[PDB]
């Protein structure tokens, strides 16, 4: 009948997905953006008069990437020159815009090539990060007083992360935190001195005559680490002709004995900050609480107040130990961590008592805490329907643990399992973002007594569109191993039909603590795989694989590339004994860690997968970065880890790709995942005889994101598997 | 019926071509290697007394690459530790082994990473660089006196080239030159401090944790050169207290007053050596010819000794000025050089007189003179049946210029048509070798007379393995344009039939005074392609090409990427008209210049081919060298040639790509044609969205040629090929 979901639909992006962007300025309204104008809206009635108008800045000069309001409702900060570095970093320019006086802010400007701006929490005073050093500005029209002099270009970082913090600990370029009412300002300063450089080529415009080595301090498994420092000034107490003091808050001696690194920061009163400590075997953690003392102008980091948060069979948290919630009078928290039964939950601490309590318990995790008040705990879990791969929002009675509401399960349940919340500022309003298996829905509440009230934004345009054009269905489900469920999903072609063989896709992640079986609505290439060209695309969430407790993530620890590539086999050998699948047709691809399995699944010799991509692949351990690495391998010498580095490298299994067809692609600036790995797969390759086809990328990154490279790649990678399968 | 000419026979090289290569130690003398032996031969009667036993060295302890014997007769040198730099740059380790005492010596030996080491042409004298600086050896059992001392890695080069000069001007790692009696050792300086680096990564083994930046002083067009000086020592009056006075030679005055390169040394008597310097734009070069002053001890270029060569319609000869060749009394020289008409040929000049005389002339060019005894002097020429592609060996009667013979034209026409020659010291004998159409064949004679004395290999063993195969024949012939005749072979299928259709490969060089179309008997991949694919590969020369004059050489000055690709794309038109080629299945591909040609020819929108292959291929002008890019472009500069520098990109061709079938391979590490230049091929069609294969090979330089890596990549083409033809 009519049209399919097209290539060139995933590409051009012809069929849009709304959302509704809101940042809560107070507990009673919001700002929505637009193309045009910020408006305010007030959340009670849904009213909303113009916050700034959209003709404000047309004759600005310049380009604005982003907006920023100061909490006071004074000021607003505006970002310009935006030049994106890694995944969060990236370099600006800034102006700060007056809204009582109409008027832009000329003297004592942020300076341009700016690494980072925040404001206070409370009034309008400003921190920014400029030459690796920290700035503060009391007044936006005021000077600018200097708080770190050290500030040198790779080597000292203040108040910004270096490479890998960035990627692998903070999610963040940020190393600063205000105190909550903009008294004491937080920082860390990290030390690149010792640490070896990647260096590779960038070749830039067709114009530049040499190609230019980046090169940039990174610390592959084992080598030097940086070291950090951490630091708290007063913004209250500076002059002007006094430089200014910060005070260094140190150790804990738990981790002065050896390698170590900072993971978490979180203020708790005004003179009480939280902070979390990690071995470089991310075995053992340990949360500080220190309080400032009035008298010596120091920070107590009170023995007794701190909590040992360890692992006896793998590493401390998800991806790093998670972040304690602080009660208002900063006497007792609650933060998740792994149960005595292996399962990620909510427990209650007294902050000089070492015993925590559990408020929530059973075979379900909690994904994350999202609000706390005076008599109520928000939190996302997976608990409902017993399905790992949903998400909804639930409070907890904080005087009764027995009473807990479940506020988004039953709102739309056949649209709705997959949900994310944002809170205004004392949690009166809330709004919920329903994103699948039905279309993304955005709705608004208020607290007092969890009522609805009103829908933001229901994409019945999409929806309206969506019903011409012949889309592919999803299937959630699991297979059992081992006495085991594992949940598994499957792109399914319009008018499927379990009487004929379809070829079969195997789209994979696999790394630790990963999800691809889930509920989530996802416009994507695998639509149009199913849509157009008919085939089932699918994903399995194996051994290591995340949210189902314990027994299953940490089944990988110290053994990266054992079960979560056989299980990725094995779960291919179930569908093809499903009866409408092709067995002569099974294809695997995968990018990052994906890219990883999907190699070392290609030269198992399983016999299973007639052809296979592999996108910007790892290749062996040592290639890829200490802090995440080691976190699943420990350290590659011979006293802790090395053999089995060395047993599990996509290289040794080279002889075993004579048997498969084999697309190697990679981006050439890569400052994640190097090309030198997917540069030492085909030197293997190579040096065995075995043919395989490849793609570089020159100068695409790790997404290899650009709108041409992105539409080139996917374009590749279509000819590769429509060729495999007809 | 029998067994074709396969792949695996062309990368196993299963069908072995046997040479005779041997090396003149005196006039009546000659050593034959072997496997085993080097014995010693008398030219006149053949017999034959081993020279130095194959036993002497296998108790030696290391594998010999290459042997070495001083004039003197009294020592071997022995090469080993080869260590592979670029074409012609390598490092060595060094034994001498005096013949006489049958004995290694050993206390002062010549040092390891030796850069270059030479023999004087008289006595046992050594002369060898290492770490950039020149050492003398009088006696090889001796201490060595040091003549330079400003040695630099990368920065300074005594006695050696650096990375332009060994590739572009002198097609080697040395840069000294012994006077005849080996008084004098004149040597060459670079100074390479303010040449810009190209810079790329070089993986290395597995094992190598961080890639590693080599970095090599490069010159791309219109950068800054290396500045060049020459000095010459006496090596007879050197102390071993006084550290050694060399004498520099300056100017020319003409060439001083800009940038310029020296491109030739040859000395002419014990006291007279001869320079050729030309400037940066290679329109212009001079002759100096310097004697030794016994009074002062300083070298006198005196002016009116000097002689301008010069191109008014393009560049000074084919790819340097000529080297002149003396009389023995060294006053006067000859060598070759354009005609008024456009052809090369020999000149006769008396080194104080400017107008020097022709001796051949001719619509055929001279390619070498070989040899100068008092009354011949012997010359390669292309000058037999009008066949530019044709080589023979001519004598010219030097009392009589009417009255010239043809030494190698006759003795097998059928079979040998391309020939080469090796004289004796005083040239009374000579070995001929014939390599093509027919088997290559090896013959010696004797000068008195030309009497041919007896063949040295007739290659009769590959005859009888070559009639159990069915070979492919070749065909050498001309089309017309314009008026002009251009020569063109064709690789044809065993079985060839004019009444049936055969896809055709058109294989490309077509860079400057390139030669594609010759009587050279070749067994490589084309042969394969014939063979066992019947595949019709077809190579051209139009304009550009060489050996046919100037007219036709000089028609693509200032102005690569026109001409030569709208020739090849000309030739393909012609053959696809010939009636036996099926033009829904013509393709193109080349290496090098090659490659570039066929990425313009892919990128022009003419419509005649479906697919090409480009390997390694130049991109732009501005990426490769300046020495070689400026001779036939000028320089990169709004005053100059920047307009067409632009104006012939492959990139800006990008669009056109849509309508072919591209294949795109380029070694990570070229240091001659950096992949800088693939890289921003992939980009451009990256940008316009155009599909194309590619395939990089980590660590592989220019010639892709490492084992592994050639018989990849010649597999990876085969397959290309034949998908696009079947
Ligand atoms: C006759 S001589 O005195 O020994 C003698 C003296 C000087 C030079 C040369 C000579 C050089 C070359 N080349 C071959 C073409 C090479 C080339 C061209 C190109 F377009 C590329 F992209 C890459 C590349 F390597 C060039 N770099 C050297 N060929 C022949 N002769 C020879």
């Amino acid at each position: 009948s009519r049209k399919t979901y097209t290539l060139t639909d995933y590409l051009k992006n012809t069929y849009r997905l709304k959302l509704y962007s809101l940042r809560w300025i107070s507990d009673h309204e919001y700002l929505y953006k637009q193309e045009n104008n910020i408006l305010v809206f007030n959340a009670e009635y849904g009213n909303s008069s113009v916050f700034l108008e959209n003709s404000t800045f047309d004759e600005f000069g310049h380009s604005i990437n982003d907006y920023s309001i100061s909490p006071d409702g004074q000021f607003i900060l505006l970002e310009y020159n935006y030049v994106k570095q890694w995944r969060h970093s990236y370099t600006a320019s800034y102006d700060i815009y007056d809204l009582n006086k109409r008027q832009l802010i000329t003297e004592e400007r942020i300076p341009n090539n700016t690494q980072w701006v925040t404001w206070s929490p409370v009034g309008h005073k400003l921190a920014y990060v400029w030459n690796n050093d920290i700035y503060v500005k009391i007044e936006p029209n005021l000077p600018s007083y200097r708080i770190t002099w050290t500030g040198k270009e790779d080597i000292i970082y203040n108040g910004i992360t270096d490479w890998v913090y960035e990627e692998e600990v903070f999610s963040a370029y940020s190393a600063l935190w205000w105190s909550p009412n903009g008294t004491f300002l937080a920082y860390a300063q990290f030390n690149d001195t010792e640490v070896p450089l990647i260096e590779y080529s960038f070749y830039s415009d067709e114009s530049l005559q040499y190609p230019k080595t980046v090169r940039v301090p990174y610390p592959k498994a084992g080598a030097v680490n940086p070291t950090v420092k951490f630091f708290v000034v007063n913004t209250d107490s500076l002059s002007s002709v006094t430089n200014a003091t910060s005070i260094q808050i140190t150790a804990p001696a738990s981790m002065l004995i050896g390698d170590h690194y900072l993971c978490d920061v979180t203020w708790a009163t005004q003179e009480r900050i939280s902070l979390q400590w990690l071995r470089r075997i991310q075995n053992y953690s340990v949360m500080d609480i220190c309080d400032y003392d009035e008298s010596s102008g120091r920070w107590n980091c009170l023995v007794a107040r701190q909590h040992i948060e360890m692992s006896t069979t793998g590493w401390v948290g998800r991806f790093r130990p998670s972040e304690p919630h602080f009660t208002l009078d900063g006497n007792s928290f609650y933060k998740i961590i792994s149960n005595e039964e292996g399962y990620r939950h909510i427990c209650y601490f007294q902050i000089d008592k070492k015993d925590c309590t559990f408020i929530t318990k059973g075979t379900w995790e909690v994904i994350g805490i999202e609000a706390l008040t005076s008599d109520y705990l928000y939190y996302i879990s997976n608990e409902y329907k017993g399905m790992p791969g949903g998400r909804n929002l639930y409070k907890i009675q904080l005087s009764d643990y027995t009473k807990v509401t479940c506020l988004s399960c039953e709102l739309n349940p056949e649209r709705c399992q997959y949900y994310s919340v944002s809170f205004s500022k004392e949690a009166k309003y809330y709004q919920l973002r329903c994103s699948g298996p039905g279309l993304p829905l955005y709705t608004l509440h208020s607290s007092v007594n969890d009522k609805g009230l009103r829908v933001l934004e229901d994409n019945s345009a999409l929806d309206k569109m969506l019903q011409n054009v012949q889309m592919p269905s999803k299937k959630l489900d699991f297979i059992i191993l081992n006495e085991t469920k594992f949940w598994y999903q499957m792109i399914l072609p319009p008018h499927f039909d379990k009487s004929k063989k379809y070829p079969l896709l195997l789209d994979v992640y696999a790394g630790p603590c990963s999800q691809k079986a889930d509920t989530v609505f996802r416009l994507n290439w695998a639509t149009y795989l199913a849509s157009t060209e008919n085939i089932i695309v699918a994903s399995f969430d194996g051994r290591g694989s995340g949210y189902q407790g314990d027994k299953i993530m940490h089944a990988i620890n110290r053994r990266l590339g054992t079960f979560e590539v056989e299980d990725q086999i094995e779960a291919a050998r179930q569908f093809s004994k499903m009866g409408f699948v092709d067995n002569k047709r099974i294809a695997i691809w995968g990018w990052s860690y994906g890219g990883y399995v999907t190699s070392m699944v290609l030269g198992s010799g399983s016999g299973v997968f007639k052809c296979g991509i592999a996108v910007a692949p790892v290749s062996r351990w040592e290639y890829y970065d200490s802090v995440y690495t080691e976190r699943y391998m420990g350290l590659p010498t011979p006293e802790d880890n090395l053999d089995h580095y060395r047993n599990s490298t996509v290289m040794s299994r080279a002889e075993n790709f004579k048997q498969v067809e084999y697309l190697l692609i990679h981006g050439t600036a890569d400052d994640n995942v190097h090309f030198q790995q997917s540069a030492q797969i085909s030197k293997a390759l190579v040096d065995v005889g075995v043919d395989f086809q490849a793609m570089w990328y020159t100068d695409e990154d790790h997404g290899i994101a650009s709108s041409t490279a992105h539409q080139h790649i996917y374009t590749h990678m279509s000819h590769f598997i429509k060729q495999c399968f007809s």
